[PDB]
DNA sequence: GTAGTATCATCGATAGTGATACTAC
DNA sequence: GTAGTATCACTATCGATGATACTAC
């Protein structure tokens, strides 16, 4: 069928319908001029000169440059397979691009090819200030301690964390417990100052310290001092996650902790 | 540079802006929720889930069989190797598709070509574009050769029809070959040689000749030449047929062939 | 009005219209939350997390990431002015590139560049058949001549020729008659016999030659001799303009005129 | 090349595929009616003719009265010229009109900035995104300093912002800038470098410091690090206002001010 | 109606950009 | 309701491609 060959000379050989159909009637009928195209196709009349014409350049079609031109086709075994052969050599160059894409772009992403997994996880800065987050955020911050935790508490922080604290060191990460004097007494028998006493954990005490922290791997939990809120609950907490800052927070941690005396 | 990354994956790999801008966040963040994405990237936030599911489908961010609210990236190693060895496959079938086509559409056009005869005859100058399409008229000079053939190739007269002059030579037709020095170098490689060593034809190599040519029997085939017609792969090619224009030019190519080597 | 301000931050600073009316009201309202910037704009509530977080980047906005996310505005008079020198640099930027866009362009252009008008156009090859066409072209060809006129003529002349060459010469360009000795006594009383005597042109008279043809300043109109369409007389006859073919018919051209002469 | 110039005038010369692709064929081949250029070059016949008006209104070729429709190139050292210089022209009108837009919005917020006293007050930390944004806050520091400002910028924290310092020291704030040995090179004259001879502020160099910050009285700014992050213009910067914070960030400036050298 | 010129119209893919639906509290 | 989530629908550009005037007769 000729609907069936110009079916496929456009879902093979990139001839759009009315090349297609021009191609098929040039087979057809041998040599055609536009004029003539038109009255043996469904080729538009107004068409059949360009058409013709694409035909001329794709290679599907010899001419006769006139004052009427007449075009004859090229054979169907010589066009296809050559469209084939070329075809065929395009894809012999996309293939190559492609592979030295692949070269490249695994270059500019060696840099970036990151094995670490956020929990959080893009969220490196969390601000708190309830009393219940600002246990829930400590508590996560325990239970993701892996390597070391530092303890420098003012009050409730370091007793209500006690459950939570244990769990850590039996996890094998160092902890250091650093409290002010007066909180001793609310570590009366805890299991705290039992794993302090075995050596499972190393704690110590100071009259005073400034600013208070929690720090776990990377990850520091500190407050912005404001006494009016204090009594509020409402006291605003910053968790920062950098390896620069919680750098910092530990040196003014080792500066406590080198001054003050253990249990 | 994150912009020569979306560049590359947007042309090699097939991934829209959006796709390719989510890949390589993907890959720099290490894991990312729609939301996460639509923050840190220029990916539309509505848009961050289709193209998250559509990176996911093409392979290239997987989702974990639980909570599935987060993507992690598949690394570029693994993606990029199996999109190159996938697309082989889709274009080598392609490739079955289209010589199917190919074969189906010449049976289909048999019976349009019989013997008129042909169709297209009596015509003794036809015009040809652009010199990659130079074979799909010299092919049928070789083929139709009785006498003799004379070719003074450029590399591009009589590209990859070998197989049909050695033919030629087979029924008896008389063949000078006359190449262009830096053609030498792929006869090695050859068929007529060991043809023309053989005596079965003659082959002469030469520095510089400015009109290249085909002449078999009494048919002609010469390119035009002008540098703008080039550039849009347009120059014009001629056949004549007329025993005293291929006279003529038969006069050149033995000035020509009087001082080419014998190699 | 707002309206206004929503108008502006749209037409020159890069903001959607949901942005835009959350960057007013953060302005208004000061410290915003996602669920408090729907209730006092007229942003979707779905999505003012995704637009707070894209003011966010843009530079328009400041948050405290939490549990409920609170954003503030920056200062107007720091955002937009911010952005006003980062776009000019952004110019700066484009700028620079189109003029090495440019240098590049003429470049690559430099070889391209054509002077030269074309009067027929890209044609470079022209068959024609029957007198009428035939002699359209020649005319064309001895006006358009500039040069040289180069004519081997197998019959005719003057027909309707003599007032063409005639005209030509009187132009100055060099003309060079060549007539069968059987023509000759068709002009005895031509204004070309005469031309020649003075002699404003060169005349010269062959028993024969087998190859007739018209040359005129690279380009050359000859006949495909076919017994008997002269006769009919559809015999066709090819225009062709090119240096190396025209070098060649002008070769075989004075072949013929070093055998003269007109007497 | 072709392919490289059709690339290049629809980067950066605002043509269309057609049009660019229509421009070099005209610069081609000198003349070309719409046809003509529908033959030799990828431009789609019907196309061909809004295509070459489009050129003409783009100031890219010109039209002859007719009766034809012939289309010349106007040379591209013209037209490159004109359209550049004519593009500087449209982006330094945009730009007035951004001012504007600008100095009005200003106006229409005016009221909404109303003595609050400030909209967003009471605040103690804010989170700001992309090193870009930096400026956008720590311009309110420097503006608001009445104490104390301590600078060690990486290049980033304080750019552009160099009025602001010296209008600091102006109302008699004690200033002090650490400096990275790279950045000094690039400080000329400036107010900044005769207003430390003058005793006005001082000013240091040091070769590396791993946590650049700016300091104002109980203020400080600083940025977190993540390669990830970076690469997307997402880097996180904190601006914490507590004095046990900022006095712990002080050490920090202290220690690496005392290494630095008095430039 | 016929030849040959110039001109329009429909559509898919992509990327923006102004809005809803579903759902567990 | 509240706070989220998960998608939707629409617009504009453009390059592809099929159809249709206008002007000669």
């Amino acid at each position: 069928s000729k609907d069936r060959m110009v079916e496929l000379l456009q879902e093979h050989f990139e001839l759009n319908l009315y090349e297609a159909r021009a191609y098929v009637a040039l087979v057809a009928f041998g040599v055609l001029t536009p004029a003539e195209l038109a009255s043996v196709s469904e080729v538009p009349a107004p068409r059949t000169y360009d058409v013709l014409r694409s035909l001329e350049k794709k290679g599907f079609a010899m001419t006769q440059p006139g004052k009427t031109n007449k075009y004859r086709p090229v054979h169907p075994a010589n066009v296809l397979e050559k469209f084939i052969q070329d075809w065929q050599e395009r894809v012999k160059e996309e293939l190559e691009a492609k592979k030295k894409a692949k070269e490249e772009l695994l270059e500019l992403m060696a840099p970036l090819i990151e094995t670490e997994v956020p929990k959080y996880g893009v969220e490196r800065v969390w601000v708190v200030r309830g009393i219940k987050n600002s246990t829930l955020k400590t508590k996560e911050m325990l239970e993701e301690a892996q390597n070391e935790i530092l303890l420098a508490d003012d009050g409730f922080i370091a007793v209500n964390l006690e459950d939570d604290i244990i769990k850590a060191v039996d996890r094998g990460v160092k902890t250091k417990i650093l409290l002010t004097k007066n909180l001793l007494p609310r570590l009366k028998a805890s299991k705290i100052i039992d794993y302090a006493k075995e050596g499972k954990l190393e704690l110590r005490a100071l009259d005073k310290f400034d600013l208070p922290m929690l720090i776990c791997d990377e990850e520091v939990f500190f407050a912005l001092e404001d006494l009016a809120a204090r009594y509020f609950n409402y006291e605003t907490q910053v968790w920062i996650k950098d390896h620069r800052v919680v750098a910092l927070f530990k040196e003014k941690f080792n500066e406590y902790w080198e001054k003050a005396e253990k249990v």
